[PDB]
């Protein structure tokens, strides 16, 4: 089979408690993310797109094929941007990049929280490495991709589609954002500084 | 400045199709929030004396988003009711059968539109300028008024907050429940004269 496969979650579904619940991971990974994979496969089965990489589909396609391919990528990136036993202050190369751009971790936390809180409708917040070598924050809408929009190399992302938080926080996206800081996986950011993430 | 218009029914009256908890957040937090945010955005500005429709037609950005969502949600509550649903009645039945052939065909076509909308948005039954019914969608806070898609007759919210409490990812089950709530009397009122927000 040439079908795309959903990459494994990097942790069990209870490991992000109390910040993101079991029930949220069960639906967000088990229904939404799994759903994007199944839908993409349905759309490209028997077509010449069958042998494309996910990045090739993101860069080269539009419409439903784009939307599903990009969401598959974005969610895999999201799960890796979080973890159990993470959070807290940035360490290593990403700490230097954050200080160089924002002056301090606290300023970054303020700016990125405001960006995440401010996004209207469905979308994503990203910490990226720009071509000039400096860090920045950007947002995309719906399935929007920093790859397609050439916004920089993704380092971390936070999903602000309502399904990411509604089970646990209902309309209170700000409490979800505050909780997400307890989960952020700086090691993933540091790996992405070494080399761009390639989906597999 | 603007006040949130009262729900047309009690918050337990759409059970078992939409829960009390859903209405408490969707009306009490989201819809109320758009009113509060709009009021804070326009206070002390020349926009403070504009009608909701005027803000929808003449502004962009956050003022538009909040103004349009206020209108869209009020339209949504009126598009539903207790002891409604079922097959269409009155003049809207006629227009539906003329355009779509049968109610069953309409229900399939509009359900597919609602199910297929990617991201946050709205589905609408409208009256076009040629006097025929049609179905259209808008994205995020998009308004049929601003995009000149026809006169709104009914709408269904497919932002995830409209259904996540009750149906989680299963928007199709939410859509099927919405059909049990559809208020054909509101559609027929809107055929006689366009809805004016108050
Ligand atoms: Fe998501
Ligand atoms: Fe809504």
């Amino acid at each position: 089979s040439m079908a795309f496969k959903l990459p494994a979650l990097p942790y069990g579904m209870r490991e992000l408690i109390p910040h993101i619940s079991e029930e949220t991971l069960s639906f967000h990974y088990g229904k939404h993310h799994a759903g994007y994979v199944n839908k993409l496969n349905s759309l490209i089965k028997g077509t010449p797109m069958e042998s494309c990489t996910i990045e090739e589909l993101i860069l080269g396609q539009t419409g439903a094929v784009f939307n599903n391919a990009a969401q598959i990528w974005n969610h895999t990136f999201y799960w890796n941007s979080m973890g159990p036993n993470c959070g807290g202050e940035p360490t290593g190369p990403i700490r230097k990049k954050i200080e160089e751009k924002f002056g301090s971790f606290s300023a970054f936390k303020t700016d990125f929280s405001n960006l995440l809180a401010g996004h209207f409708g469905s979308g994503w917040g990203w910490l990226v490495l720009k071509d000039d070598g400096t860090a920045d924050i950007v947002q995309t809408h719906d399935a929007g991709s920093p790859l397609k929009e050439n916004l920089g190399r993704p380092l971390l992302c936070c999903d602000v589609w309502e399904h990411a938080y509604y089970i646990d926080y209902k309309n209170d996206r700000l409490s979800y954002i505050n909780s997400w800081w307890n989960l952020v996986n700086w090691d993933f950011a540091n790996k992405n500084l070494e080399a761009p993430f390639k989906w597999s």
